[PDB]
């Protein structure tokens, strides 16, 4: 498949990183970074990486594709996956997670701890070395750099809106707020960024076509993140790799937004009493409540209603952008369970 | 002047807002204004100033305009923001309580570990500022690369510093390790970065000049950080703004390296029992020892010997690099007590 052609290049990227920086003079560190990247890139569906590649392939004229440019698309893809490793390494710190992708969270390991913040800084550094190494003499260098940087700003905005903190006043848990959280923290780097890289590599220029792409990208990313929210509560931990914590940490997830939309007055009491606590009596009661408000069934309807809506918006796009591309991206996620 | 450097800060903060997606999320735009104002306030502004001085003294005098000076101040403020990012992450890892006379950001009650996200914000800001003022100049890509290289070098240094002895084994507390730690964790971004920024702004691009600058900059940084280590122990918290933690955190600081050169066989046993403990009497026993071994006296001599040595080198530089500039920079930190 396409996944095995993408995982092939990992050791080569690991090597590019070392050889193209001051890590060569300090191999104690160049070896520590190899262990960090291998652990924090392992497991995982590699979806953002693939998306970048698939996008290049689907968008470039097949006669202009070279083996060189395919390698570059895999490299860009891997930058995005490093980005992802960086973000979830910090995210697990802010969310007091204990596992991810089947194993303990990087910071949980005993030899690491809060030293993880610096491992993240190493990872995020790597990306610009790789970019610099391949791309310094090409006209698109600036655009690539700018894009990875925007994607950090957006992701940081989102993360702030999410982790921003009164006990039992759940009146910021609105749909207006959830839509902003999920635009900035997930949509931009998960879909806008891969596709936009695919577009740059394919030398697509039109600022009107970028906009049309952004609009569709962000719709899909909201979709994606509503599924993630569902999975936190209802996913199977062996399949998903992670223990679900949105309830205990009192996050504004889609499920809580929807619970509040549906609650009677007494149920709202139950919710503002038991949501956000780590006691397991309290977490069971909140899942019993999600069960009565019939949210697993709403989810199913909404997954399908958005699915149809996206497919329809995808078929509305100019062909220079490839409807097929978006259709497939949507199918990759539709009905997923991890 | 410093107060003429501080006069430009409101137009920077302003450029960070208007120039990004923050124009759409005024909640987050404001939060970032608080993060920047709190974490840029207090402190010597020295790396910012070094940027300005380096430009003004490497440039040919009649090219210096009301505009290029604003540009040099803009670049200084980018370095100051970088400083803010690094101290904010260092303070988490080092377990500090206060910086610049006030609580460390992560210590503030509402922030906690979500400080890692604010650091990402601050880091992303740097590049909106660069884009706004340099997008359409030939030095843009270099400016961007400098910043990203500076993150790498610093993180490498931070890695060698946070990587934890294995009980009472101080066999790694050597000067070879100390040298490696300080060259990477401090010298690159404290002196090598600002001076290089001034060089870029004054079209100096001979890479034998960039090399000679760099060899002098790393020596000055080594020195600067030795003073830092002395201050952790012996500085006045009201002059300095921060509490000392090197002893408690069992840091490879210049003082421990030197104490291990001087310990007798029984004193090495006192030092190994008590170094690296939060117990107030253990911390006192190590300072009692630092006094027995006469380290304050050692410092004073060494500070001066190293000072002489740096001055010899500054005078050995070629005219286009301005020995005056380096001489100036040295005199600005020689005998500093915060
Ligand atoms: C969705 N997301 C976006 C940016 C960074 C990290 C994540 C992780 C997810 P996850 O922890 O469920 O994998 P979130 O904690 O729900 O937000
Ligand atoms: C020296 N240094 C370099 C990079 C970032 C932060 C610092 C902070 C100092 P400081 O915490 O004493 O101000 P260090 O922890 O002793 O190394
Ligand atoms: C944005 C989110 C939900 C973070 C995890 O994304 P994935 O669930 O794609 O994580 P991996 O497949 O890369 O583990
Ligand atoms: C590299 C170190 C020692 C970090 C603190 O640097 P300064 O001593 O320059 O602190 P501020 O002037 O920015 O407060
Ligand atoms: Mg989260
Ligand atoms: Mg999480
Ligand atoms: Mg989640
Ligand atoms: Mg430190
Ligand atoms: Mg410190
Ligand atoms: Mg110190």
């Amino acid at each position: 498949t396409k996944k095995e052609s993408f995982e092939d290049v990992l050791p080569s990227i690991l090597n590019t990183i070392t050889t193209n920086s001051e890590l060569t003079e300090v191999p104690e560190v160049a070896n520590w970074l190899k262990k960090v990247l291998e652990y924090n890139l392992a497991g995982g569906k590699k979806a953002r990486g693939l998306t970048t590649l698939f996008a290049y392939e689907m968008l470039e004229k097949p006669e202009n594709i070279t083996e060189e440019t395919i390698y570059l698309a895999k490299t860009l893809g891997w930058c995005v996956e490093i980005l992802q490793g960086f973000l979830v390494m910090l995210d697990d710190i802010m969310d007091g997670s204990t596992t991810r992708r089947g194993v303990p969270c990087w910071y949980q390991l005993p030899e690491v701890g809060l030293a993880a913040v610096n491992d993240s800084s190493l990872m995020f550094s790597s990306i610009f070395y790789v970019l610099h190494a391949h791309f310094a003499d090409k006209k698109i260098y600036t655009n690539l750099v700018e894009l990875f940087n925007e994607s950090l700003m957006h992701t940081s905005i989102g993360q702030h809106l999410d982790v921003t903190m009164q006990k039992s006043d759940y009146s910021l848990f609105t749909i207006e707020r959830y839509n902003a959280i999920v635009k900035y923290k997930t949509a931009y780097y998960t879909y806008q960024l891969p596709v936009c890289l695919g577009m740059l590599l394919a030398n697509i220029s039109d600022p009107v076509l970028h906009q049309k792409a952004e609009d569709m990208c962000l719709e899909i990313g909201k979709f994606f993140q509503i599924q993630d929210d569902y999975i936190d509560c209802y996913g199977d931990e062996s399949l998903t790799g992670k223990m679900g914590t949105d309830i205990q940490e009192a996050k504004c997830s889609w499920l809580a937004v929807m619970a509040l939309q549906r609650c009677s007055a007494s149920q709202k009491i139950v919710f503002t009493t038991c949501y956000g606590s780590k006691e397991p009596a309290h977490i069971e009661r909140i899942k019993e409540l999600y069960k009565q408000l019939q949210l697993p069934e709403l989810y199913a309807q909404e997954e399908t209603r958005m699915y149809e809506s996206l497919i329809k918006q995808a078929h509305g796009l100019p062909s220079e952008l490839s409807p097929a591309l978006f259709v497939r991206l949507i199918h990759m996620i539709y009905k997923r369970n991890h």
